[PDB]
């Protein structure tokens, strides 16, 4: 797996090995972020794997990942969502588009990414991956946005970004 | 380090090596727990470092250890909040003495702890000891107890059920006065 450059315009401009990718000094690359709810409206929130390079251990949101080379953001994410969930699901949609982010992790890994933001239901049951997700909660989103506003520091940077942009927001308050 | 074995009653019983007394077959033993606060009144919320042997990488309140033979709780607090933290601290006050808890964490290690719970000030700046503190944040009391009830699995259990406890909210409360 790679990720995807960009420059200043947003044009790719090239490709590095995604764990080699992340480091101290990340540089802009591709990315995307999923909120997942399942048919009743619960919002499913997870816990990254104690191995990730970047933010180990941390809650937030359903799913994320880096889109490939040629792939659309909305096949990234069904792609990550079997792959770390093992999970199916509707076809993504658009929550924020233009969300964008540099972060530092508490060890000095830092996530430097162009990152559009969906949602969608699972389909599904879980079947998850412990190399990606060591702990999962189905959550009401009122309760976890009410958790992002109060201890936003329980949770990921960019989770935290996205639930406070008032749009996402209101369009996150629709699968529910 | 190792830590005091307890029975049904709390009487200490014995001694065990800390590393091997915590496993999927965590016997009774003592502990303790202590929330921290600044002068201005916020509390000092730290994550667990990814090394722990028990909950690695969570959020949790202030400080906690197991006390030494031949120590007292007090001083057990004292010595780790220099350990893991670099701070000095009043005297920890006792806010509730006779909590106790099991729990599993997410990899199958269990606590079983009488685990009394202490509130102090900080009286110097931290010095994070990153073998036992990845990250720390200098809080609203009442911002944490919020996020606590919203979505309290993202916290350590002992956490939770110390902050929901009547009378330890009460003196953590007192605690986020201002005092010079
Ligand atoms: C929101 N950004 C961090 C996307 C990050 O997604 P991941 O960290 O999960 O990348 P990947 O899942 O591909 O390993
Ligand atoms: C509240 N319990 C967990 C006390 C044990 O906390 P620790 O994880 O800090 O034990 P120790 O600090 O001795 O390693
Ligand atoms: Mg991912
Ligand atoms: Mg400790
Ligand atoms: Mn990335
Ligand atoms: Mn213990």
């Amino acid at each position: 797996e790679h990720v995807i450059l960009l420059n200043a315009q947003g044009v790719p401009t090239g490709t590095l090995e995604k764990y080699a990718a992340h480091t101290a000094d990340t540089r802009l690359h591709l990315a995307f972020s999923s909120w997942l709810f399942n048919a009743k409206g619960q919002l499913l929130v997870t816990r990254r794997a104690l191995s990730k390079k970047a933010w180990p251990g941390v809650w937030t949101n359903s799913v994320c990942g880096h889109p490939q080379l040629g792939e659309s953001n909305e096949d990234a994410v069904i792609r990550r969502c079997r792959y770390e969930l093992g999970v199916e699901i509707t076809p993504p949609e658009s929550i924020y588009p233009d969300f964008r982010y540099r972060a530092t992790d508490p060890s000095g890994i830092v996530e430097n990414e162009v990152c559009p933001v969906f949602a969608a239901r699972t389909t599904s049951a879980l079947q998850i991956n412990d190399d990606e997700v060591m702990d999962y909660q189905w959550c009401d989103l009122a309760d976890v946005l009410h958790g992002i506003d109060a201890t936003p520091w329980a949770f990921s940077p960019w989770m935290v970004m996205q639930a406070t942009n008032r749009e996402a927001r209101k369009r996150l308050s629709a699968f529910t």
